[PDB]
């Protein structure tokens, strides 16, 4: 089973491009918002919490236009932002792959497979529209249309669609998904959703004073240091997301520039072996998980795995343990560095889109040759024990050979685990396709 990637569109902090996301990472920015402190937060701190003036905002709205969508500006005032700037990544997504490809060729029926965070617009004070009371405006959570129903609905696409959650995973969940529908003839093209706008906005988060609660996963200093010594969680950020996926076999003969492949993709769950509790990941779970990944695509594959882009989000005890996952994963595969990053030093941590922002760095990477670094790594996490092994953290950029391929990782709170195996266009026979 083979994937062609043919369109994307993102909204992530720093970046409503590929070109401006491969700046912010090829030129180690950090692209989360500083706020100015709010002389009155509106509620109290308990006792052991701080706030923290620092959020990976997007500014997706600056582009969204209601009237493309059949909305007014008044109707779009009271829709969740997750539903208007999903609409927005999808459509044009979809407009991207309908460049460089043979007309007349409609992808039909398309698939929507988006992982989304809650509704938490709905419910805000930033809502204007949150009165006697009707069907219409009693039952606002079962009127709210599910999102990737919506948009469905508003680009008429006609294939299987779907809304997930699995937490941070959902996007690589929803990959999964519409790889497995595919390979199963259910459409001929599927958008890949992942998107994450939380409300009401702050400013800033709430998380444990440094040094406290090490399940407050939000960094109490508001940087995120993926693979650090100085790893102490992550910053949150919204985001949002689009990929247009086909079967490789018909991106050949449709004529289709592709961005990259996707060789191997495997999902599963930790269950409750091997597992500290529900909000810490099991290494052994995210092994298997890697492992079917590395099986699917196959040994070519995974004798030129060279880089992972983890899910690294930045706490010290996750980065470890997901460091220990690839250990035994390909232990297990060997009965050669692999170097490793991650993004969420740049963008923030954006939650249900993360895996997204992974993989389009992934493919960006393979497609220009080169991996991006971590934006500021200074000592490596002692606790990953990196050293006499074959992995290491990436803190600068890595040339690439035509035949590497790439990991990528999303883990879910809970338990839920994804892993992709990306490679080449070029190695494919296909034409490659421009980011920029």
């Amino acid at each position: 089973n083979l994937y062609a990637i043919v369109g994307i569109s993102c909204r992530f902090p720093g970046a409503n491009t590929a070109e401006q996301l491969w700046n912010v990472l090829m030129e180690q920015r950090d692209a989360i918002t500083t706020f100015c402190p709010a002389e009155n937060l509106g509620f109290a701190l308990e006792e052991n919490s701080v706030f923290v003036p620092r959020y990976g905002m997007i500014d997706a709205l600056k582009d969204f236009e209601p009237s493309a969508y059949s909305m007014s500006d008044a109707e779009a005032q009271t829709i969740d932002p997750q539903k208007r700037v999903f609409l927005d990544v999808a459509a044009d997504a979809l407009a991207d792959a309908g460049t460089s490809a043979s007309p007349g060729n409609p992808l039909d029926p398309v698939g929507v497979f988006v992982g989304a965070a809650t509704n938490t617009f709905l419910s805000s004070r930033d809502n204007p529209g949150s009165e006697p009371q009707s069907f219409a405006n009693h039952y606002q959570q079962l009127l709210d249309c599910p999102i990737g129903t919506f948009a469905s609905f508003k680009l008429n696409l006609t294939g299987p669609v779907v809304t997930l959650n699995t937490a941070c995973s959902s996007a690589l969940a929803a990959l999964h998904l519409a790889c497995a529908s595919l390979s199963h003839g259910d459409c001929n093209a599927a958008v890949v959703g992942g998107v994450s706008m939380a409300y009401p906005q702050e400013g800033g988060y709430v998380t444990a004073r440094p040094g406290g609660d090490s399940s407050a996963v939000f960094s109490p200093s508001g940087v995120c240091h993926p693979l650090d010594s100085r790893a102490d969680g992550c910053v949150p950020a919204d985001g949002a997301a689009a990929l247009v996926i086909k079967r490789l076999a018909d991106a050949r003969a449709d004529g289709c520039r592709v961005y990259a492949v996707i060789e191997g993709v495997a999902v599963s769950a930790d269950g409750s072996d091997d597992k500290a509790g529900l909000g810490v990941p099991s290494s052994s779970g995210q092994s298997r998980t890697v492992e079917a990944a590395l099986r699917r695509a196959g040994p070519q594959a995974l004798s030129r795995l060279r880089y992972v882009e983890m899910h690294g989000s930045g706490t010290p005890w996750g980065d470890a343990l997901e460091v220990q996952g690839l250990k035994m994963a390909f232990d297990r595969l060997s009965k050669d560095r692999i170097y490793l990053g991650s993004n969420k030093g740049n963008c923030g941590n954006t939650e249900a889109a993360s895996g997204l922002l992974s993989l389009i760095k992934a493919s960006m990477a393979l497609n220009l040759g080169v991996v991006p670094p971590l934006p500021n790594l200074a000592e490596p996490n002692p606790k990953c024990e990196f050293e006499e092994t074959k992995f290491e953290p990436l803190g600068k950029q890595l040339a690439l050979a035509p035949g590497d391929r790439v990991g990528v990782t999303s883990l879910g709170y809970g338990g839920s685990n994804a892993h992709v195996v990306l490679a080449s266009a070029q190695l494919f026979g296909v034409e490659q396709k421009a980011f920029f």
